[PDB]
C-alpha cells in the first residue's frame, strides 16, 4: 500500500518519490531526500511554507474548511492559491497518489 508523488523543481521540475499510505510528518520528500530545495525550512512544527507545497487543487480544493485558525502558518503563503496547503503533520493519502507538488519558491 504505497503511493507515488511528483515534486516540481526549477531545472526540469518533475521530481518524484514513493510514499506509504499513512506516512508520517516531514516524510516522503526526505524519505527519499528529494531535491526539495529547502528541506523543511523550519524543520517542521509549523513556521515555514515549504513543506507540503502546491497540492493538486483536486486534493486541497476538496476541503470546505480553512481560516486564520486552520491556516496557522499559511495565511498568505506567497504562492498559495487553491491547491497548496501546509501540512508537515499529515499522513499520506490516496488522493496524493500520483500528486504533483510544487514549491511556492521562498
Ligand atoms: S517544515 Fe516548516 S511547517 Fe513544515
Amino acid at each position: 500500500d504505497k503511493i507515488t508523488v511528483h515534486f516540481i523543481n526549477r531545472d526540469g521540475e518533475t521530481l518524484t518519490t514513493k510514499g506509504k499510505i499513512g506516512d508520517s510528518l516531514l516524510d516522503v520528500v526526505v524519505q527519499n531526500n528529494l531535491d526539495i530545495d529547502g528541506f523543511g525550512a523550519c524543520e517542521g512544527t509549523l513556521a515555514c511554507s515549504t513543506c507540503h507545497l502546491i497540492f493538486e487543487q483536486h486534493i486541497f480544493e476538496k476541503l470546505e474548511a480553512i481560516t486564520d485558525e486552520e491556516n496557522d502558518m499559511l495565511d498568505l503563503a506567497y504562492g498559495l492559491t487553491d491547491r497548496s496547503r501546509l501540512g508537515c503533520q499529515i499522513c499520506l493519502t490516496k488522493a496524493m497518489d500520483n500528486m504533483t507538488v510544487r514549491v511556492p519558491d521562498a
